[PDB]
């Protein structure tokens, strides 16, 4: 149950690639839960229907995201899709975009962020930061993959079909399981 | 004995935070010393500056490199220095003003001042900063907790500290002590 | 809330440095707690720990290793930790008994309490500090610089914080504040 | 393939977890592969030894040579426990296994893992990403081998470990290398 | 033999620094490659050199993942700026997402590197590189040790050989040079 | 001038790998400085070595300990420093006399002289070397790959030159160049 709860929904990457999550801040929000929409960018028909599906504006400033720590703090914060860029920016504590920002905010208070991993280098240069990820306090996975061990060999992707169960675990504080999957055979 | 020293002031973060580090400027130059702006940005109080100083702030990346074989600091001074900006000097990325006018400094064996503010220094940004601490010819203005119920991972300077440290530093030396009990100084 | 805890506790380092820690363990014992003893080496110090404690000193890491399946720990303390052992544990080594005993904890998910103790906190010995720090369970006893001129890149906690900082730990918190001047507690 | 080859064969941890080990062991010398045992330090050692025609390298002096006068086509350890993984990620050297791999990464030549530790998905994840990352580190496939029990566990699918060799005799790492090790258990 | 081999060609940097190079983008086309420049930001010049568009923005560069495949690519000069996010796994830049589309094929990608602080704070980001997987080196060195002490910067004129060398998975060697003898 | 200084002298490794390092002691003392040699294990080439000083060789944590607080060095040489030492020394680990001694000198704030040889400096020990560089107080005899072809990721330092660059440290000065072509000074 994330009813009552407030949840941080992050967007990273590319503008049209952001088709499979709709559904999910549809199931959010039907199941109790009010969404914060946090993108990286300040036309959009994507984005122009994220703000009708919940009733909030797009935070879309680092500034306008700071409030998230002091004055409108989330139960919990998910990015999703996060890019490979974004992953490596929020491991080293980065925080150059309003869904970074996001992040700092929430883990500034202790509470829970919710990463969906999709990059092609995940187990190239990129694998260090997803492990450090991994290990670190208030941060949890949904499951992931490879999704194309011929294809793309170093590519894992999360199973977004699991994002609400991660978020609920999550709100427990834990990392739902298993944690590690075979991918490529849900596609 | 900042007394004809030449020292760079750069600054990083929100426009507002900065009024603590207005007086530091007027402090230095009182002192002696010739001080350099840096902006990590390309707003009059930068005009206020650049009267106080004699100095235009340096505003662009390009301007901030001859800071390295032409016009060489005596010690470079990043205050506030925001957590996105310390990971960016741990990580040795240069894409602001600032980090660029850091890099020119250290490229000569000069001292780089870091007086740290972030919410996330005892989180992930832990590592940036005592990789930094580790390193040569950088020094921290004196830090700690300002906050440990409301802000349980962040640390702050004592801005107060700033000359002091900078005097210690280029004399190449970290003033101690370095770790404090930052919350108990919240009202100066 | 210590009372039916089972409290792993662990020393590293020279011998001699452990008289300061005596204490906290009866501290504990006094509160209801189950204290396992272990030591990274194979006088009194030890045959006391045993004595006060009810139990023999894992001293193996073949002994350490049922910390994990068989009698897990609700949390596990290492006081005092060495700059040595904590570069390892925050490097996943476990070539000692203390070593092991932390990471059979770690696999649980379950708490382990550090009271540093080394004099490169500030120097090499930071990041390592710091990667533990930012951990998933795992948690500091309050500590600072305990000689900022003669020991500059020293940091020590403080012992006195221990009970409190496990239980703390024991509920998934970090005590606070948990970066002090121990200069002022000397 | 493996017909000629010499690969080195390295054992961390406790003795006791090398029954399961033997018959891969077993199968590359029945492919064609000479196995030149090496061991962190008994019964155990004499069945290998005798199933392999070769005396174990048992000290970091005998485990040098490996570099510049008789080095190996591949060098292949399991299990890698944790500890050895770590100090592998950090080029530690303290034990014959350990120098045999340096020896052996010395000529750019691969190196075969097969993980085995209970902390994998914990603060061991960063040694492991690194080593998945570097040049001529190859991995026996892998995965949690037991999500509930022992959530940061991750152990390799063994069953794997020729077809592991075979790719990485050839530079290149066996697809796909992240599997449900726990529903082959 | 350069011979057929599809090349990828990225810079960083300052606009006017590239003078150096632009002959050996001639060299390549010369030996048989087609040469694919990117910029993270003259540049007719070398589209008129090399006969395509310099891929410009981040989205022009990802279909050099799936659709055209580099068999090298090769930046030159590298900033440390850029090394750093490299090694990171960052690709705010057209240059930076070519080299990850590149590795993402497990393919070579040829580092020319060139900055001040290479024996400092991004010392660690160059180790990191040299040590994985599909990435080489042109060989480099300090090129002023009383000057400029912690800085190091390639051999340009080895960056052909290097490039040959990658494509058949080898690092050029010597790797480490005395760069201060050939300044 | 090190007239009047203490220097450290660690060894580590192998025990026959000290036919090059015999002239260094002899130089050193021949300077007018006081040298402490410490060895990284507890055919007596060594008892030559507590003969060309005047001191017992350190071979223990514990008798390294008191560099720290009762006989503080002015400078710390270890030569050779291997692979294993140095990724070891990198980490801030002290299993050894050698690494105590100079963790007892990094203490004070005081130079430690490091000799590089291990065949993974171009390797996995890369990284460990760099931090190593960047570190306060930490100094590098001059090095570079004594074989690129035979052993290519090599690197070994030039010992005709310890003399000059604990003369440097001393001055909390880096010797340069430091990276030198080590294959031309084989001979």
């Amino acid at each position: 149950s994330l009813k009552g709860k407030r949840i941080g929904f992050g967007f990273t990457g590319s503008h049209c690639t952001y088709e499979e999550v709709m559904p999910h801040l549809e199931k959010l929000i039907a199941e109790g839960a009010e969404v914060r929409p946090v993108v990286s960018y300040t036309g959009a028909e994507w984005i122009k229907k994220i703000e009708e599906i919940t009733g909030f504006k797009a935070i879309n400033s680092i500034v306008g995201a700071e409030p998230l720590g002091p004055k409108i703090p989330l139960d919990c914060m998910v990015i999703a899709p996060l890019t490979g860029n974004s992953m490596s920016k929020f491991a080293n504590a980065m925080t150059d975009s309003p869904v970074l920002m996001a992040a700092k905010a929430t883990l500034r208070n202790g509470k829970p962020v919710v990463l969906a991993v999709s990059t092609n280098d995940a187990l190239g240069l990129n694998g260090v930061n997803l492990m450090r990820l991994m290990a670190t306090k208030n941060i949890y996975f949904v499951p992931f993959g490879q999704d194309a061990p011929e294809k793309k060999p170093n590519s894992m992707v999360a199973r977004m079909e699991l994002l609400e169960d991660t978020v609920l675990e999550a709100l427990q504080g834990k990392q739902l399981q298993p944690v590690v999957v075979e991918k490529f055979r849900y596609m």
